[PDB]
C-alpha cells in the first residue's frame, strides 16, 4: 500500500528544532496552528538560550518559549511566520492497537525522517517517566532527534508527540512512547493561556491498596484506595492531614485510585476550599483543606 | 489499513508470564485450550519455582507445569480459570514469506505489546539454539520478554511462538525467530498426554556428504549422506555401530540428509527393532539395533 | 495485506556473496541481467581474492569483478550460468516518502531475509559516506550483510542497493540507506563498457555561500555559490585556478551549488576544454582548464 498521501498532509507541519544551552542539541516540534504556536517536549527545550524552528519548506526562524510545563514533558513555543502549514488532529482515544500510525521527526539529526508501525499498546502509565502519563506505544522506529515530532494515524492526522523509547542500545528496538493529542492539546491550551498549567494542589501521598489490610476491612479487594505519607507547610498539612491516615473520599468523590485521584485533584482550582475524609470503619472522619497551586516540581529508560 | 480486529481477536488469549527461580524472571505464554493449557518456551519457565499468568482481562492465576521439552525450547502450563479465551489456529506452513505478522508480548515488562512485520523466511534451522529447529523468522520487534508468546497473522490466527532473536545490542534488531504452530502443536499434545515428548532414540552421529570422499563413490553429489562418530552404552553401540561407517539406510529408509533422518529416527517408538546398514560400495552390510529413548539431554544468538 | 507475490518475483534475482581477502566476509549482491551481470557495494567486494555468489535455487559459482566504482561504493561482477533470474527495475525517481519497501539481503549470515518498512526519506546526501551520494532512507531493518541487496518496492521492482545504516548499536535502529537504480544503472553501464566510471576531473574545491561574504555582494541569498582552495599538478592548477578567487561559471553554467557542480563537472570528458569565470563584482574573469581524468580517490555511520 502507500503512506505517502499521509506523509503530503503532515510532514509540512513538522519541524526540526536546534536548541542552544549552556551545549547544542536537536529535536523536533509540531505546528498546532496557523498562528505560529508549536508543541514540542520539555525536556528538548528546557534551559535552551536559543531556539531555531526548521521548517520543510526550507525557512528558518527563532522561537520563543511560550511556557513549558515539566510534569507531562511538554512546552509550548511561538514562531512569526506567514502561511504556516497546521497540523489536522486525529482522535487519540479514538485509536485502536493494531492500527497504522508514522513518527516525523529528525532521527540523530539526519533530516526529517517518517518511520512506520502500529499502536503497540495505549494508556501506559507505571513507566516512571512523568507524573502524568498515559502514552501510546509504537514500534514505529524512533530515535533519539525525534522527541517533539508527531506521531500521525495512517491518514495524516496528529495521534500523539513522540517522547521516549525504551532501549538497551541507545536507540530504537521497536519499543517507543508517544504523548497521546488529549493530554497534548489541554497542555497546549493552558499554557496559551496563563503561560503554565494550573493544577490543584495537595501536597499529599497514595499507594495501592494491599491485600490483608483490607482483607479484614469489610469490602473485597475492590472500590477504595489506602493512603499514607504527607508533605508539609502546606494545605493538607494545615487542613489536618498526616501520613498513615486512609482517604475515603477527597472533594466528595471517592478516591479509590491513586492515579485518578491525581488527576481529579489536579484539575481542581487553587484557592478553593474542598473537604476530605480520612479512614475510620464508618463513612467519614472530616477535614478540609484549601487548594493551593502545585509549585514547580528523546528520552530513554 | 488495520490490523485491530487481528489484534482484538487474539490478545485475550496472550498472557504475561512472572517467574521466581533460585530469581525473578519475565515471559509470555499461549492459551490454547479453554481446558487451561498454555504454551510458552522452556527456558522461559525451566526450573521456576513458582509460576503465574497474568491474562488481559486482569485476572491472574497460579500455573502448573504439565512438562516441558528442552529439545524443542517448548513448555505446557495448566490453569483452572473458567470462561478462558483460546487462541485460534493459523497453517504454518501455510505461510509465505512476504506475510504481515504480528508479535505479541511482555518485552521488557512494559506491558502486553503487539509488533508489526512480515514473515521474514521460513525453515531456519542451523541457527545452533535447540536441537529440532524449524523457525519462522519475522522482523517485527521482539525483545526479552517476548519469549513464549504468540505470532500471529494478519487475520489474528496463530502462526507460531516467539523464542530468540539475533542482536549485537541487547534488544530487537529485526531479526527475531518463532516456533512454527505445527511443530509446536505436535509437541504440546504428546506432553499433554505422556509428560514429555517420546522420541526414537539412538546415539549416533552423522555429517555432510563432503565432495571428494562422493567424488570417488559412483553417485554424483547427491541421494546420500556421509556418517561418522558414534555414542556408547546403547542400541547403536550393542548393534554393532561405530565411527566411521557411512550409512545407506535406517529402518529400510535411506538417511540421505542428517536434518531428515534426525526426524524419522525420532518419529519411532522405543523398544522396537530395526534394521541398519553401514557403507560398502554395493547395497548393504547389514546391523539391527532396539530403538531406546531418548534421555534428556528470550534467546539470543 | 501481504507482499508474498513481491518476494517471489524478486527474491530469485537477490544472491549472497561470500568473499576471502586477506579474512572472510558476507554481503548481498543483485542480478540485473540474464548475462550474469551483478550489482553489489564496493566496500563487500574491495581487495577480494575470491568472490562465491550463491543463488536462492542453490546453484553456487565463483564470480569476476568486472570493475568498481569506490566513490558510489558499487560494484560489478559477472557470473557464467544459465537461466539466471533477473530482477525488474522500479523507478526511484518515481518512489515517494510513505511508500512501502521491501529490503533482501543475508543480515548476519543467517540466510537470505525479507525486511518490509517505508521509503522515510530520498535524496540524502550530507551523510559523509561517499562522494557521490543522492541515499533512499528506509526502516525496513537492515544489518551487516544486507550490503549489496536489492531494496524493492511494494510490487518488487527494484528501487536501490542496499549500502549503509546509522546506529548507535552495531544493528538497525531503523535508520537504513540504499543507493537509488538510477544512479546504480548509469554506473554499471559504464564499467561493463569502459571498466570503471569516467569522470570529468577538476582538482578545485567549493564550499556555501556564507552569508556575510554575499551580504555585501548586490544578489541577495541565492544564485551563487562561494569558492575556495584549489589542488595542484593538474588542469585547474595550469588553467590559472587557485584558493580564494571565487567561481562564476565553469563550461559557461553557473556553479550557484556545490554539489550540484560537482556532478556537472563528472559528466564531461576528459581532455576536453572548457573555460571557467573566477569572481569579480562584474560578468566575469577569464580562465581555460583542460578537463583531466579523475584519478582514483554494510557501512555504519
Amino acid at each position: 500500500v502507500s503512506y505517502a498521501n499521509a506523509v503530503s498532509r503532515a510532514a509540512p507541519a513538522v519541524a526540526n528544532l536546534y536548541t542552544t544551552k549552556m551545549e547544542s542539541s536537536l529535536g523536533s516540534a509540531v505546528i498546532m496552528s496557523a498562528e505560529g504556536y508549536l508543541l514540542t517536549n520539555n525536556h528538548v527545550t528546557a534551559g535552551a538560550d536559543q531556539i531555531i524552528v526548521a521548517l520543510r519548506d526550507g525557512r528558518e526562524t527563532i522561537a520563543q518559549l511560550v511556557g513549558s510545563d515539566p510534569e507531562t514533558d511538554l512546552a509550548v513555543l511561538k514562531i512569526d511566520l506567514k502561511n504556516l502549514p497546521a497540523m489536522t488532529l486525529g482522535r487519540s482515544d479514538g485509536i485502536r492497537t493494531g492500527d497504522v500510525c508514522l513518527a516525523i521527526g529528525n532521527p540523530f539529526g539526519v533530516g526529517q525522517t517518517v518511520t512506520m508501525g502500529i499502536i503497540s499498546a495505549t494508556g501506559r502509565n507505571q513507566l516512571g517517566l512523568n507524573t502524568y502519563e498515559d502514552f501510546i506505544q509504537t514500534d514505529a522506529a524512533i530515535n533519539p532527534g525525534n522527541a517533539g515530532g508527531a506521531l500521525v494515524d495512517a491518514a495524516g492526522n496528529l495521534i500523539g508527540i513522540n517522547t521516549a523509547i525504551f532501549s538497551k542500545s541507545g536507540g530504537s528496538q521497536g519499543i517507543g512512547f508517544a504523548i497521546p493529542t488529549k493530554l497534548a492539546l489541554e497542555v497546549m491550551q493552558s499554557i496559551i493561556e496563563h503561560g503554565q498549567v494550573i493544577r490543584g494542589w495537595l501536597g499529599v501521598e497514595v499507594k495501592a491498596l494491599t491485600p490483608e489490610l483490607a482483607e479484614s476491612l469489610g469490602l473485597g479487594e475492590t472500590a477504595g484506595i489506602v493512603v499514607a505519607g504527607v508533605y508539609r507547610d502546606g494545605p493538607a498539612a494545615r487542613g489536618g492531614l498526616l501520613p498513615g491516615d486512609v482517604i475515603l473520599t477527597i472533594d466528595k468523590q471517592e478516591a479509590s485510585d491513586g492515579r485518578r485521584s491525581m488527576n481529579q485533584v489536579a484539575r481542581t482550582r487553587p484557592g478553593q476550599k474542598i473537604s476530605i475524609v480520612v479512614l475510620r470503619n464508618g463513612q467519614k472522619v472530616n477535614l478540609t483543606a484549601e487548594v493551593g497551586l502545585r509549585p514547580p516540581p528523546d528520552g530513554g529508560e
